[PDB]
């Protein structure tokens, strides 16, 4: 479907009705299985973090850590696909824009690259942004083919402020997700028990960025 297809007719009312919004089939397969093929030569490559600490040991032997991530411009040597995906996330969003509440989204940060190892780590119940760093929307893209979370876990289990009911979403190849970044929408992921892939990108507010600015501390000389 045409981006502005996709903004108007299903990303910006499933936004501003649940906060959460799902597309399945994003950029189809062949772009699908590049991205995974480039996110697989990025982890063979050595090029993400070990894994953040789960199980601190008196011996560090068996530690144990979970997540690993990367961070992706969308411009290195191998990572063009990636950078096919930043900017198809990006040409949505700009179609959504003055249509996401009352944002008005002026930026993002780099591709946040994430592998989440498959020993049984997830990752806790959080908020993205929970105390007004500028960042309105997450968005993920997956890319774990024939993902079965009844075998493998991974689930992302997200809780909308004020319901009694959570939304399960399973890492599917190809699917996008959007939701709001703040305390409306903690989440977590469940044990994941297989190699499992994400790539996150999370987009600004102009007015609240603006002011994490001084809420962050930069100065200028006399
Ligand atoms: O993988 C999924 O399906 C859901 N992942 C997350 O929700 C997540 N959220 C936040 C973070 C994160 C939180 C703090 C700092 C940094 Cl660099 C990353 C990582 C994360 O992996
Ligand atoms: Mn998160």
């Amino acid at each position: 479907l045409p981006a502005l297809k996709l903004a108007l007719e299903y990303i910006v009312p499933c936004m501003n009705k649940h906060g959460i919004c799902v597309v399945d089939d994003f950029l189809g397969k062949e772009t699908g299985q590049q991205i995974g093929d480039e996110v697989r030569a990025l982890h063979d490559t050595g090029k993400f973090t070990d894994g953040q600490l789960v199980s601190q040991k008196s011996d560090s032997s068996k530690d144990i850590r979970g997540d690993k991530i990367t961070w992706i411009e969308g411009k290195e040597p191998g990572c063009e696909t990636i950078g096919l995906l930043m900017s198809s996330m990006d040409d949505l969003i700009r179609h959504c824009n003055g249509k996401l509440g009352s944002y008005k989204i002026n930026g993002r940060t780099k591709a946040m690259v994430a592998c989440y190892p498959g020993n049984g780590t997830g990752y806790v119940r959080h908020v993205d942004n929970p105390n007004g760093d500028g960042r309105c929307v997450t968005c993920i893209y997956y890319l774990n083919k024939d993902w079965d979370a009844k075998v493998s876990g991974g689930i992302l289990r997200i809780f909308p402020e004020g319901k009694a009911q959570f939304a399960d979403i399973e890492p599917k190849f190809d699917r996008l997700l959007f939701f709001w970044s703040d305390r409306r929408n903690p989440h977590e992921v469940q044990p994941a028990y297989a190699t499992r892939y994400a790539i996150t990108v999370w987009y600004f507010d102009a007015d609240e960025r603006a002011r994490a600015k001084v809420k962050y501390l930069k100065g200028v000389r006399v």
